[PDB]
């Protein structure tokens, strides 16, 4: 007998392929069956008429790390139907590395004193000894590795320091990280040469991980960074995965046209992968860029004068008499939203066959970029349904199939008998973002449970207390 069917709704199973009326059996942590299933013993028969039932949200890229640990509820993702987090992207992770005061970016993970992990095992076993509510695949950060061992990082790191990051990221590897990630377009890692890079990630190919990179520049360069990324998963011959895909600047509004030739023409003679989010604006570190600096931008937090959260840099700027360029070394550190993205161009990158969708939230912020909180249902609603840049199936597919094929999460992802049990309920007439740039913490609409490992996590709009996820392993 299963312990429940979802029953009476139609299935996007995650292959991208037309919905279907089917119910969905679940006993334990496993999908049983799937089709009718009226003819099933099962101890309840929940009624989702009129919703879907797939598998549930994957978020390809999420700075999730610590948080995991200090919110283990992880409302902000489950309440979008995520079910997984990929976390240490760009080249930041939490682990290893114990530092009191780490170099921007990697504050934007830190509520103060949470680098603490010497060993990236130490910190998987943190999460496994007290599981958040979603699973988490984690991934190393090159950035990270540099702070640990570098004593000085505006400088290329010698043979001996590489050695040193190389073994460290082999550790990583060895308990369990599922890839590398690099950050070159930030401070820590901005005078690392491709080849520095080349080297720290070897181990990669003999544990099998990918190689997941915010490239060196997204604007006038990005040729140039782009190259570079696949000239760099050539040597290493693994996946590499780019992220939160851009062209930033009104220079380079537009060109999506052309880096999608690129990464296309890339993906027909090795492996390649990309993921974006949603929105025309970024976010991350407040820091002195002539193209971050040129448009709206807008202060997330700030050390030195926290009543600066919220305001408009311009208009700081202004009344300190300076631009906004100039006036950023006095206010760090700090975090800002920037927009300096154009939506033709940030549809073109969600509707090309490949691109999965990640969040690139930063749940530590005081004023979040909403992304955070309306990532995953900003795509199925308002893209897939009131702008059809998509059929929801297609739009499930890159949040759900598609991610977890080029992350090697195995039996998820999929609504197949056999695989685990991570599933949403969503009204797909209703489902939407309602986090905005003025309430960016909003709750999405239309999500009416998820499930992790086969237990609700999410139901009534509510936490339901169940620490149900699995660090996992690719
Ligand atoms: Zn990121
Ligand atoms: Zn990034």
């Amino acid at each position: 007998p299963f312990d429940y069917i979802l029953s009476g709704g139609t299935v996007i199973d995650g292959t991208n392929a037309p919905g279907r009326l089917a119910d969905v059996g679940v006993r334990g942590d496993r999908i049983a069956a799937v089709g009718d299933l009226s003819a099933s013993s099962a101890r309840r028969r929940i009624d989702v008429a009129g919703k879907v039932v797939s598998p549930g949200f994957i978020d390809s890229h999420t700075h999730d790390d610590n948080y995991l640990l200090k919110h283990r509820d992880m409302t902000p993702k489950i309440s979008q139907g995520v079910t997984t987090v990929v976390t240490g992207n760009c080249g930041i992770s939490l682990a290893p590395l114990a530092h009191a005061n780490p170099p921007a970016p990697l504050d934007l993970l830190d509520e103060g004193g949470s680098f603490r992990f010497a060993r990236f095992s130490d910190y998987l076993e943190a999460l496994r000894a007290a599981p958040p509510a979603v699973n988490a695949a984690c991934m190393v950060g090159h950035s990270t590795l540099r702070a640990a061992v570098m004593p000085d990082l505006r400088r290329e790191a010698t043979a001996d320091e590489i050695q040193a990051m190389q073994a460290l990221a082999d550790d990583a590897l060895a308990s369990g990280a599922i890839g590398i990630s690099t950050g070159a377009f930030y401070p820590p890692a901005a005078h690392a040469s491709t080849e520095e890079i080349i080297e720290v990630c070897r181990p990669l190919i003999t544990h099998g991980g990918v190689y997941a990179t915010h490239m060196r520049d997204e604007g006038e360069h990005i040729v140039q960074a782009l190259e570079e990324t696949f000239r760099i998963g050539r040597e290493l011959d693994v996946p590499v995965v780019i992220s939160h895909h851009k062209v930033m600047g009104k220079l380079n509004f537009g060109r999506s046209k052309e880096t999608l030739a690129l990464i296309e023409a890339a993906m027909a003679s090795q492996d390649v992968s990309l993921d974006a989010y949603p929105y025309v604006a970024g976010s991350t570190m407040l820091k002195q860029d002539r193209v971050l600096l040129a448009g709206r931008t807008l202060i997330t937090w700030c050390k030195p004068y926290p009543e600066l959260s919220g305001r408009d840099l311009e208009e700081i700027a202004a009344e300190r008499g300076k631009s906004k360029y100039d006036v950023v070394p006095e206010l760090q550190p700090a975090g800002a939203i920037y927009f300096m993205m154009d939506e033709p161009d940030v549809q073109r990158i969600l509707a090309f066959g490949p691109t999965m969708i990640g969040s690139a939230g930063l749940p530590h912020d005081e004023r979040p970029h909403p992304r955070l909180w309306g990532t995953f249902p900003r795509v199925l609603g308002h893209y897939s349904r009131d702008l059809g840049l998509f059929p929801l199936e297609t739009a499930v597919w890159k949040m759900t199939g598609l991610t977890a094929a080029k992350f090697g999460l195995a039996e998820r992802g999929q609504v197949q008998p056999g695989y685990y049990a991570d599933l949403v309920v969503f009204d797909p007439a209703t489902v939407a973002d309602s986090a905005t740039f003025e309430h960016p913490t909003e709750r999405a609409a239309g999500i009416h449970s998820v499930y992790v490992n086969g237990a609700a996590v999410w139901e009534d709009q509510s936490f339901t207390g169940q620490h149900a996820g699995r660090v996992l392993n690719r």
